[PDB]
């Protein structure tokens, strides 16, 4: 276990960047926050009270406010983070240049053809290049959600993207039957706010 | 308030690399300022050993200090499951603390590998992503590369391992080329260091049909 650090710009429709902290260990939840604009320190940032997520580690938010006109002028927002468990201090930047949000690209991908001997099979969903990483992923059969899959957390891809895979275990009986199985993403850069990519047998 | 102590593992890539220095670390933390000493004792089995190494105290975010021992450990005893015990002393503490730690035990799963080429939706695009799916591997401890004619690939990034439902792991390794590349039929191979692999190593192709 170890903490993760997350910024998220304002939605273009009162403005405001936040800071989360994912994976907070059960021992230490506190988490300190700095807040730097352009290099100097503000202080009017209120932190939520912890969330406990599904795996007993804590969700520590951060939120400041920003004036508006300061974000069209482009200025750096600055969170750095602090926690006991921490080996050191985690910093992260983000400014209206390359804070914007990015669409993500959904792509389903088949069994390997060595994968098919074995009594279940791997569905996998590639969602890569998307800002911010707060993000939801899903699994349905002619609509009925599928139960028997796992979504990695977000990585940074190397040009400041994200992306995650989703992988989804059928049995191989039921894939090679020709069911039809989709993929549901959401997420604010996507049209509608929600897209689906379908996956079957040749 | 009151000072705990945690022990990490070892790195994986540094308990699958004969050129790398697997380390346990026994961190400190809340440390009294005015009683700032801290004394480690580490036992492998049972027995006391004396080759750790403390580094300097560091000074955290609310005045209280966090002091770091370093045992570096064989990569066979660690392979081999020996326990290594950090116990940690102070005068602020009633009593030391005592925190054991191994390699996760259970039935060692050897790792099953699949390239996966990209889908044909982003054969459209300029770059295109090379999947390799690393199944059902026990530990967590995993190490990925990409390479091709030979010489290694580095435009890639592998996800950390999850948690499946069977008990086992897995993650993905996504490597970006270039579409070109891909269409030329230029080979490409991932591969995977990991304990339960004949020589704790393996690699799979991957190629246009």
């Amino acid at each position: 276990g170890g903490p993760s650090v997350f910024l998220f710009p304002p939605k273009p429709k009162t403005p405001e960047v936040t800071c989360v902290v994912v994976d907070v260990s059960h021992e230490d939840p506190e988490v300190k926050f700095n807040w730097y604009v352009d290099g100097v320190e503000v202080h009017n940032a209120k932190t939520k009270p912890r969330e406990e997520q599904y795996n007993s580690l804590y969700r520590v938010v951060s939120v400041l406010t920003v004036l508006h006109q300061d974000w069209l002028n482009g200025k750096e927002y600055e969170c750095k983070v602090s926690n006991k468990a921490l080996p050191a201090p985690i910093e992260k930047t983000i400014s209206k240049a390359k804070g914007q949000p990015r669409e993500p690209q959904v792509y389903t991908l088949p069994p390997s053809r060595d994968e098919l001997t074995k009594n279940q099979v791997s569905l996998t969903c590639l969602v890569k290049g998307f800002y911010p990483s707060d993000i939801a992923v899903e699994w349905e059969s002619n609509g009925r959600p599928e139960n028997n899959y796992k979504t990695t957390p977000p990585v940074l891809d190397s040009d400041g993207s994200f992306f995650l895979y989703s992988k989804l275990t059928v049995d191989k009986s039921r894939w090679q039957q020709g069911n039809v199985f989709s993929c549901s993403v959401m997420h604010e850069a996507l049209h509608n706010h929600y897209t689906q990519k379908s996956l079957s047998l040749s």
